[PDB]
């Protein structure tokens, strides 16, 4: 029934796939939370609506986010008023945005990446582009080959309309382009720009404006390899394990339609509870594999920070202390929910502060770790990590 | 500067990611191409384009098309007017339609696929939809998931707005799944539904017009998989080699641009010439990997995504092909129209079949090795290197 078989004809990798080099990049104008509601109702001419924005000054108090960096700023706004309002057509000049922008903030980032990296740009093979902020053809990875000035013979793989799990999707994506092939160096780029889904106020749509609450923007970038090379690449953290899960009785909880009013954000069941009663079942399973077992305390966290309560509800429901989630929770308040990009900063911060307080490896003392992406399905993306040692 | 290795913790398969199973579908509606001109026109309430519905007809009397088929129909276009002129916000409509109907055919071609496939499908492990029709959160992966039953732990792949090459993709996209995890069975799926770029004739936009002549429906369904179990799973094609190439300048040569007025349609430059300028570069550095320093282009079995006729004509032309080889790439170009994403996948299916028919050597009518290509924005050129398996 085959031919006799003959030697893999695209040589594979050995080693695990590794992180070897991480970059990040923001738009340059910053959002101070605790006055944003202000901002929000005066830019959206909505300061009539006086109970919304006490409903909004509250969800912004409570969202442990302090910061946030946007694309868009007060020129902008002016000259589109149908991206203020809360329902015009728009789509158009979000597209015109975001189609040029998303490939850009990418390439800030990625370029710090490969600088990191220390290697010429002519060894990437792959480039892995994930974002939930418009579309187009050719895509944002064909944008940012360009722009970077790859070589035309990358192989790319271009992720749209994704969501916020997707920063746990591109980890298991790379895995395997950089395990089976050998001498495979994928960069890997997550970019949002809320401009897809930036509106006005409704009082009729809440969830929405949990999302203009907690909704910012970023680029992160990674470069994935096999088998690095001694002395001359350094790796960081090691994928080991990689896992999806789409939870029990979700259906319909997070919901969001690309319209001609743009991008649109809807919440419909408890995402927190559901995150929170179904995790421990499945890192269970996925430590099993793995080890079949260290503690959830022992290991390192990223967790996807959707919001707070997610956050909180799962340092609950598996007692974790409360460092665990300190790295997640350091970034959620720093930048907001970036979607697919977010846990790609955790990871950047989780090294960088790990380097800085001199301790024992890259994930903040721990030699396993996790990384947990939540978003639409609902799907819980899973990722055992191993970090490496350092002084 | 690392801990001290360990085993692989997720175990690897070893042969070369094969070919298991093939299945495909189309919407019920039926259009002849030949008098597709008279159709096209009045709905569009455009009959006095007398001149533009004469090149019309020659666009489609041209075309190598016999028929498509389409989940648009008369009835739903006269309850879109905004989709039956040129260029009316309409994106909400078109949305409506396809986030719904683009799993929903998918699960028509998937649910063949299993059932050649044979097994349970509790036993699929990943999940890869690919589409250019529409965008939802969660996505038409998500929705395939749930309309078969599969597993809640499968790992998913969604591939929106991918374009004409994307069949390619899809394949080497498969190749590394199935490859690194034992015991991988990967269901691939392609989802294609006009009603995104349907729109009303422009005189001054002739490229959306071509696209009007040539787009058609489809859905399309592999079961991939490396190391099958003997005499229970069935090979039909391997991948070998996989390879990608934006082709030198042609920026710009096909855009598709997702707006108000839906997904439009643009060529500015000439997509057959620089394809077919090419595309001996491009096979000539694959066959050269795969065999060293070589069978001939007349030697191998072809699977070409027949996005004109003219990219056919014109590959065959310098290429010096024998009229044989784009025979199967343009039969399916004949009885459906191009499917983006989804005709090669239809020209595989075709092939082996017919193979098979006429009792050939191989499921490549005979040979060994062949190729898969797919043409789309970029310009994007995907390179896949099969082999057949031997036929009884
Ligand atoms: C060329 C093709 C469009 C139609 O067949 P054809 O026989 O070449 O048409 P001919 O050139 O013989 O006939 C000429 C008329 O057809 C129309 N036409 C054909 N191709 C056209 C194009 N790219 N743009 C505009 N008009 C076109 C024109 O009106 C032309 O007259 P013009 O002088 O007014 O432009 C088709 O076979 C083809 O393959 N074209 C490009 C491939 C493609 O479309 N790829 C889709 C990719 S995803
Ligand atoms: O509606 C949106 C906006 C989007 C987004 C966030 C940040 C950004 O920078 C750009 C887009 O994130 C999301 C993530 C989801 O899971 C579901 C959604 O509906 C959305
Ligand atoms: O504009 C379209 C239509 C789309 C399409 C074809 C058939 C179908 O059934 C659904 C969508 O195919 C394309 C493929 C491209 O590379 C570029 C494009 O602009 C388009």
């Amino acid at each position: 029934a085959t031919f006799p078989p003959c030697a893999r004809k695209m040589e594979r990798a050995d080693g695990p796939a590794t992180v070897l080099a991480i970059g990040t990049a923001n738009p340059p104008n910053v959002f101070d939370q605790s006055t944003y509601p202000d901002f929000y109702f005066n830019i959206t001419n909505s300061n009539h609506m006086t109970d919304l924005k006490t409903k909004f000054q509250r969800m912004c108090d409570k969202s442990g986010i302090t910061k946030r960096y946007m694309y868009l700023n007060e020129e902008i706004l002016k000259a589109n008023p149908n991206m203020c309002a809360y329902w015009e057509k728009s789509l158009d000049v979000r597209q015109d945005m975001v189609v040029v922008e998303v490939p850009k903030l990418g390439k800030e980032a990625a370029t710090k990446a490969i600088k990191e990296w220390g290697q010429p740009k002519s060894k990437i093979t792959h480039v892995v582009f994930c974002t939930t902020s418009g579309v187009d053809m050719p895509g944002a990875d064909w944008a940012l080959t360009k722009l970077l000035g790859l070589r035309p013979s990358v192989k790319r793989l271009m992720m749209y309309q994704q969501g916020c799990f997707a920063g746990g999707t591109v980890m298991r994506v790379a895995k395997d382009l950089a395990e089976n092939n050998k001498g495979a160096r994928v960069l890997v780029v997550c970019s949002e720009l809320t401009a897809v889904t930036f509106r006005g106020p409704s009082e009729t749509h809440l969830d929405s404006l949990v999302g203009q609450a907690l909704f910012g923007d970023g680029a992160s970038a990674i470069i994935v390899g096999a088998d690095p090379i001694p002395e001359v690449e350094r790796p960081w953290f090691e994928i080991h394990y990689v896992a999806s899960n789409i939870l029990p009785d979700s259906d319909g909880a997070i919901d969001g339609h690309l319209r001609e009013v743009g991008l649109t954000f809807h919440l419909m069941k408890d995402v927190p509870g559901i995150i929170s009663k179904n995790i421990g079942t499945v890192l269970k399973d996925a430590f099993e594999k793995v080890f079949g077992v260290p503690s959830y305390n022992d290991v390192f966290w990223i967790a996807h920070p959707g919001g707070p309560a997610i956050l909180d509800q799962v340092e609950q429901k598996l007692q974790l202390k409360t460092e665990k989630m300190a790295a997640s929770r350091q970034v959620l308040s720093d930048y907001g929910n970036m979607s697919s990009a977010c846990v790609l900063f955790i990871m950047d911060h989780l090294r960088k502060k790990s380097v800085e307080q001199k301790l024992a490896t890259s994930g903040e003392g721990y030699e396993w770790g996790l990384l947990l992406g939540f978003g639409p399905g609902l799907t819980c993306e899973t990722v055992v990590l191993r970090s490496v040692p350092l002084a």
